[PDB]
Formats: C-alpha cells, sequence, structure tokens
C-alpha cells in the first residue's frame, strides 16, 4: 500500500503502528514489547541527546556509564515484578541471579557513599546514557511503554535540601524545553500525588503531555527529588561542617527522560497523511525534488544548487535524485516520514527562476525566487515550528477544564478532557475515583500543577476539605 | 597513600590496578568482570565517539538501535557459552528464555531481509553505540577483558562483493587512525588465521597493539567480511539485475571496536608517576594551578585570564583555583589523572609576565612569557601527542622482529618480543606452537600483516611449505 489506510480519529492504534512503519522509524521484533529504532527514530533521539546533553553540562554535570547488572543484595538494601533476571550463561547456572537494571539508585549510590568523605566532595553531579528494562507485562506500545527503552538518567548528590530543591526545577524546566522548543508539545507542570511519586523518593515533579485523539494524558519525563532516603540506604555520609561531632546525609536527585519523547510528538502532531516533523528536531529539514537528458541533468544541477545554498544556512538538506523513483512516488514517500518542506523544482520553475515550497503542516505551496530561497525557507522552518506548537497549545488548552463535583467532572471525562479538580490529595479518594470513573480506563492523577487554572473548598470525596487543584485524566 | 606504589616494570597488575582508580577512571563494582565508567574514563570515550561517528557518516552509513534481546530461534539460525540468559521476570519464570546480546547479528539481519526486495534497497549501512555482554569466565581486567563493555558495531550489506572488500579495509584504516592519531597507539594491520577469524565470517581483518610492559599483543579493533554466510542464513536477498531469473545473496560486512581501547591507552602511555593522556583525547588538555588576600585574588585573575585565553584557541582547559587544596597536592593529583600541561603561575612569575608550563610526558618545566602563551602550549601540546605516538611506534618496531626456526623463535618470544615467522596457515601446526612455547601463557597467532618485515620457504612445523608471514605472540 502507498499510504496510510487508518485514519487517526477513526483507528488510532492501526493509525499509529502504520504512521510509525510507513515513515521507517520502527520496526517489530520477535521479542514482545521491543522494538527496533531505523535511523528515521534514533535521528530524532540524537537530536534531543545533543540539546540536553549540551544543557547540562553549564549546569556542572558530567557523563559517565555505570553497570547494567545489579546484585540482589544492592536491590534490597532499598527493599521488583519488572526486574528482569540473568540466571545462567549459556548452559552453566550462576551461582547467584543478578538482574538488569530497571532504573541505576541501587547501581550508583554505593559508589557514591565511597566517594563521599568530606562536604568538599559534594556535589556529585552525574549522568548516563543507556539502555534500562522494565517487563511491564500489559500491552507495550512502541515508544510509549516499551520492555527495553533508550533514556539518560541524571543522579545527584548535595549537601543542603535547598541546592537539590533547585536542580529539580531546573531539570524540570529542561524537559519542558525539550518538549515545547524541540518537540513542539505542550506540558503541564505539576507534582505527583503521593500514590504516583517514585518509590523511596521526596517528591517527584513531572511534565504531563497531552494527546488529544485518545483524550489520554502521557508522563513525558520526571524529576525527582529523593531527599536524604536513599543516602540512608546507603550510608552516604559527610562531616557537619557546621556541627563538630554529627554527622549529615547527602540530600539526592535523580531524573530521567525516554524515548517514550518520540512517541508523543507521533501522536500529537501526525496527521492523516503519516508522520509531520518539528524542523527544530527533522534531522531532514528540506528535501529537494526533481519534478531531454541534457534538460534532465539541467534540472539535476538546480536541485544541487539549491542543496549547497541551504547546507551554507546550516539548514539540513538532502536531495532526493534517485531516477528510479517517479516524483510522485516522492511527494508521497517524503510525506509520509514528515519532512517540513518539499522544495520541488520542475522545467517550468526552473525557466522561471523560482521553485515551490510545500509545507507538510498546513500543505501550503509557496513559490519563492530564487534570489530568495534560502532567507525565505529559514522564515518557513520557523513559522512550522510555531505553528505546531501554537495549534497543540491550544488543543491543550481546550481540552483541559476546571470541575468541582464529581458529577460534571464525570461528563467532561466522557468528552475527552483532562480536568483540574479539588482534591485533598490522600490515596483511598484517588482509588475511588480511578473506580467511579471506569464504571461510569479509569481516571488517575496526572499532576498537582504548579500554575493551576482555578484557585481554592470541600473535596471531590466530599469527606475532608481539599489542599490543592489537581490535574486528573484518563493516562496512558 | 598519595600516589601509585608499584612500578610498571615490577607489577604490571597492581600498578595497572592503581592507576585506573587513581587516576579516578574506574570504580570497581560486585559483580564481578564489570568496571564502573567515572568520567575521566567516559570522557576518553566519548572523544573516541565524536572522531569515529562523525567519520562514518561520510561514509553514508547511519545509526540506529535495534534490542539488547536476542530469541533463541534467531540465535539457532546461526548455529553460546558466553551468552547471558534472563530467564525471569520478578518472581514469574518466564516461558521462554531470552539472550542478551554478545554482538548484534543474529538480531539485525532478520530485518535486513524485510528490508531487502531488490538491489536499488542496497547498500543499507547501519551502525550503533550500544553495551554487549560476553560472559568470559577467565580472569577479567577493567578495559581489557570485561564482562559488559561499551562499543560501537556497524553492519552493512552490499550488492557485490567488491563494494563489501572495499569498506573492510576503509574501516580497518578509521580504526588505525582511531589507535595512532587519537591515542598516540601505533598498530599492525593484519588478517587473522582461520582459527582467529570471526565465527562465520568469511574474513577477519585486525589491528594490533602491543603493550611492552607485559610483552604481549592485544587485538584493538575488527573488520570482518561476513560474505554470504550470514545473507544465506537469514535468506538476505535480492533480484539479480544482471541475470533475469536467478537470486543473488547480500555480501555483508561487520566491524567493531570496544572500551579496551582505553585499557591500550592506559597500558602503553602510562608511566610510574600515573596515567598519561595523548592530548588529542584528554578531555582537560591544560589545567591552571595557582602557586595577602589581595595578592591571592591578583593570582586568581591570572589564571582566569590563561583560562579564557585557552579556550579562545579552543583548547580544553581548566582552573583549579580550589583553596582547600594545596599547589602540592594539586601538582600530584593532575600528575597521576595525566593532564598533558599543568600551566603553573605564582606571584614572582606573575610579576614577571611569564609561567611554567610543565609537560606530562617528559617533565620538562618550560618558562613561557604571557604574550607567547597561546601559541606555545599548541604547540607543546602538538609535540606531546607526537612524542608519545614516536616512543610507542619505535617501541613496537624494536620488539616486533623475524624468526624462520622454532628454536630461535622460541627465544626470541622470551625475551618479550612478539614475532613473525614462516606459517602455512593450518590450525594443527598454530596449537602446537602454543602447545610448545607454553612448555618451554602460550604463543597465539596475532594477524597475518599486510605489510610484512621480510617476504618468502618451509613452515615452523616443517612438514608443508609456508603461505605467508604471521606475527606471533603471547596475548591478553
Ligand atoms: N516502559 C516505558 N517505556 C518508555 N518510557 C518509560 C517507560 N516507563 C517509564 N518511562 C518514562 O521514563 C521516565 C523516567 O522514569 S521514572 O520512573 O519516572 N524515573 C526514574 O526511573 C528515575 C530516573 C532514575 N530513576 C518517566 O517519566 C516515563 O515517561
Ligand atoms: N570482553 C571484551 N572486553 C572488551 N573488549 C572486547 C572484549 N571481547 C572482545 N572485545 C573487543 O571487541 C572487538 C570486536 O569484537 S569482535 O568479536 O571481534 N567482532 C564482533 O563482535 C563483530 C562486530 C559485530 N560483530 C574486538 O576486536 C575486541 O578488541
Ligand atoms: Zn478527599
Ligand atoms: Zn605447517
Amino acid at each position: 500500500r502507498l499510504g496510510l489506510e487508518a485514519k487517526k480519529e477513526e483507528n488510532l492504534a492501526d493509525w499509529y503502528s502504520q504512521v510509525i512503519t510507513k515513515s521507517e522509524m520502527i520496526e517489530y521484533h520477535d521479542i514482545s514489547g521491543c522494538y527496533i529504532l531505523r535511523p528515521w527514530a534514533y535521528a530524532i533521539w540524537e537530536a534531543i541527546k545533543d540539546f540536553f546533553d549540551a544543557e547540562i553540562k553549564k549546569l556542572g554535570v558530567e557523563n559517565c556509564y555505570f553497570p547494567m547488572f545489579v546484585s540482589q543484595s544492592a536491590l534490597e538494601k532499598e527493599k521488583a515484578p519488572e526486574v528482569a533476571w540473568v540466571t545462567r550463561s549459556g548452559k552453566t547456572e550462576l551461582a547467584e541471579p543478578i538482574a538488569i537494571r530497571p532504573t541505576s539508585e541501587t547501581v550508583m549510590y554505593p559508589a557514591y557513599a565511597k566517594w563521599v568523605q568530606s562536604h568538599r566532595d559534594l556535589p556529585i553531579k552525574l549522568n548516563q546514557w543507556c539502555n534500562v528494562v522494565r517487563w511491564e507485562f500489559k500491552h507495550p506500545q512502541p515508544f510509549l511503554r516499551t520492555r527495553e527503552f533508550l533514556w539518560q538518567e541524571g543522579h545527584s548528590a548535595f549537601a543542603t535540601m535547598e541546592e537539590a530543591a533547585e536542580e529539580v526545577l531546573q531539570i524540570l524546566d529542561l524537559y519542558a524545553q525539550v518538549y515545547e522548543e524541540l518537540l513542539a508539545i505542550p506540558v503541564v507542570k505539576g507534582r505527583k500525588t503521593e500514590k504516583e511519586k517514585f518509590a523511596g523518593g521526596d517528591y517527584t515533579t513531572t511534565i504531563e503531555a497531552f494527546i488529544s485523539a485518545s483524550g489520554r494524558a502521557i508522563q513525558g519525563g520526571t524529576s525527582h527529588h529523593l531527599g536524604q532516603n536513599f543516602s540512608k540506604m546507603f550510608e552516604i555520609v559527610f562531616e557537619d561542617p557546621k556541627i563538630p561531632g554529627e554527622k549529615q546525609f547527602a540530600y539526592q536527585n535523580s531524573w530521567g527522560l525516554t524515548t517514550r519523547t518520540i512517541g508523543v510528538m507521533t501522536m500529537v502532531h501526525g496527521d492523516n497523511m503519516g508522520l509531520v516533523l518539528p524542523p527544530r528536531v527533522a534531522c531532514v529539514q528540506v528535501v529537494i525534488i526533481p519534478c531531454s537528458e541534457e534538460d534532465k541533468e539541467a534540472l539535476i544541477a538546480k536541485c544541487n544548487d539549491y542543496r549547497r545554498r541551504l547546507l551554507s544556512v546550516n539548514i539540513r538538506v538532502r536531495a532526493d535524485l534517485r531516477d528510479n523513483y517517479s516524483p510522485g512516488w516522492k511527494f508521497n514517500h517524503w510525506e509520509l516520514k514528515g519532512v517540513p518542506i518539499r522544495l520541488e523544482v520542475g522545467p517550468r520553475d526552473m525557466k522561471s527562476c523560482q521553485f515551490v515550497a510545500v509545507r507538510r503542516d498546513t500543505g501550503e505551496k509557496l513559490t519563492v525566487a530564487e534570489n530568495e530561497a534560502e532567507t525565505k525557507l529559514q522564515a518557513i522552518l520557523e513559522d512550522i515550528q510555531v505553528t505546531l506548537f501554537t495549534r497543540a497549545s491550544e488543543d491543550l488548552k481546550t481540552h483541559m477544564v476546571v470541575a468541582n463535583t464529581m458529577e460534571d467532572f464525570q461528563k467532561i471525562l466522557d468528552s475527552g478532557k483532562i480536568v483540574q479538580i479539588p482534591f485533598c490529595g490522600e490515596i483511598d479518594c484517588e482509588d475511588w475515583i480511578k473506580k467511579t470513573t471506569a464504571r461510569d480506563m479509569g481516571a488517575k492523577s496526572l499532576c498537582i500543577p504548579f500554575k493551576p487554572l482555578c484557585e481554592l473548598a470541600k473535596c471531590v470525596c466530599g469527606k475532608n476539605p481539599a489542599k490543592y487543584y489537581t490535574l486528573f485524566g484518563r493516562s496512558y
């Protein structure tokens, strides 16, 4: 089949499966929940990596790599169902089983304890780009809920809570920046409830994205304040410089962002014609397509001219000069892959000193003169990035509203919206909301937003007063 | 202890353990054969990555990521003792065991078969930067023989053997370039014998390095011609464009280089004062050390002046302005870490418009005027990189000689040298050489060099004639 079959509003699952394969991003594997990242998908991850990696180095974070294997002893200092266990090498069984990391707290922090003698050893700010395994036996999805996934995990240890408190929001803003400025995805910054917070953590901050096709929200990336909980388990301690004899535990953060990003990018921006790449993230921003043997070679020459002219303005461009494929095949092919701009030039356009420039987001065919080629296209790329963010941003505002009763909350949820409600914060009430909304698949707490829409008031459960406005909704 | 205890010539094992820990490169882990890569070690890998990654993109290779998990079905298409097996997730056991990749041929090539319809789909040139597990139950060493290790693995598929034949040597030259131009390690390019070649491969080319302290050689990185062996196992086939009806198998290469690089860098260049970084690879090329409160702040100002002046010539520099450590502590500290140049400036030097510049390789203390600071230091950095390569290169020539009998071969081997001998290529003779040299730990074939010292003659075993001069020696 040439293009997509299922519409996004018709069958999101089929639509999603078709767009990720037809855009040459994903290939399926014979192990469930594991997917192959083809260059078109991996290039986006590299764009995210290059940005985020450069930004954390300004904050004084340094890259590293810890082992993928965790001892049982290390895991049970903290203490599971998602942890993959290696039990044999070849035919011979191991004396003791060894676990694949779902996260590296128990791997890294024993070494942190050895590196901390005094407060001058702090702060320690380390990051690693690696893979982790979480054997979640649900229905896995490419990018969004994968059994293996690439990510970064940062782990910081400080002398004071206040130092650690500032980094949490610094990192969370960098994640929002990755979602908003790179991927053009609007996000809601907030604190997780007690039920949804990171196990062993003091508090978890999160960025919540909204996938309007499902009417479901998704956790976009979290920054955790572990406090002194992990530094006690592994005895990360230093001499108190203010108090002669006493000993103080290190205040720790951990933070992580994954290849889920690419899945949210696909789900939000993608349309019924295929993938849609934000220019800031697209490895190919512009694709040049040629539209007598001498006249054919002249058409090739014009394309190589436009190619190198765009490279001189650092615009990531590629010329598709393969003569084995027709122009019509190329338009559709690069449509599916979601290249922001198709630079189209035919015999008549070449003669008239111009070319057709097709925007991927709108489908607008703009005729630009050869002299205004490199100034206009970057203006178009910027407008594509802005159009994508604005469209999605307003899509979020429209689908996020306030409700003060469980009755109004239910109907708003049924319309495919997420909604902020007066909430006490207690976990028994949170389970009741999931239970009641499922019977009337259940709605979960997404985050307690830093900037809520309205201000406080009885709780939705109607037993005790409300502590804060909390964002609820159906979720991935 | 302030510095190293064991001498390199005295106890290489203790020396190696002390230099990797005292230079803050390695930290030990509670799983045998697995080691923590601290920033100082990881930064070198990043330098190698940035170079190699940029170079293969010029050749038209694209990055990707395949799953770490391999099905049993996929492994036995090719067909083991080194393969780690996952058998349970949490408390519940998996229906079928799943293996951790020691290499990704069986993971990638089923997908390659699906992507190849016709010859226009070829060539496919893919690379991935990832971790792999080889549960080798020997005595593991940090960097050199690790149970988990970071690497890159490239996998290419072509229409013709000749295309694949050119890439093999292109990639091998890039590995030599990584060893010689980045790490300043001299290497011997050669073809592996039939015994040592990659299982399922047509032929393996290799770069052999020499660690003079042991008198042992080590495999530095290999580029393999898999031929049609793997494309038959997984049915990677396309329509023959020259022959109407017949069907042709894809000609494949695979190639890999690992964090072993850093181990060979440490073993070759390191001395009895600690690590020695080649300037091209050092994340800190120059370290500035300060040597009345107003006069102290003036000394700090001069250091920040030199710092930013070196950043303006893109020299990677850091100022160690920590007042909690003494100058003497800093000299030794950065000596152990092997920073090419210690830029030292004291009160008297500041007054005289000059500074002491200490080379790490030689220990030469050069006084450079403040005006000639940024032109001379880059000349010094270049001379350090050249001095390291030349010293090591001649170290190799001196320890690599020719022998024509088994008698002379034995004594030359006992002097701690590697030696090229007349060899037929057969595996029974190769085992006899390992057996005889062990009793008189055994010597193995290293490579059949492309540029041998001498030219052909009976074999060393003395049964049949010799086919080629082959490099033998004790090995890691
Ligand atoms: N199965 C998954 N597939 C893809 N991404 C996943 C999956 N599970 C969680 N994530 C994403 O990882 C992010 C970070 O995971 S996290 O559990 O919230 N945090 C940690 O593990 C911290 C960092 C080191 N310890 C989440 O925000 C979520 O978006
Ligand atoms: N245990 C090891 N630790 C560190 N490096 C190791 C270890 N075993 C092999 N190596 C290094 O990997 C290199 C590549 O490994 S290789 O076996 O020679 N080749 C492959 O696996 C090919 C690439 C994809 N399939 C070797 O040259 C060797 O120097
Ligand atoms: Zn309540
Ligand atoms: Zn022989």
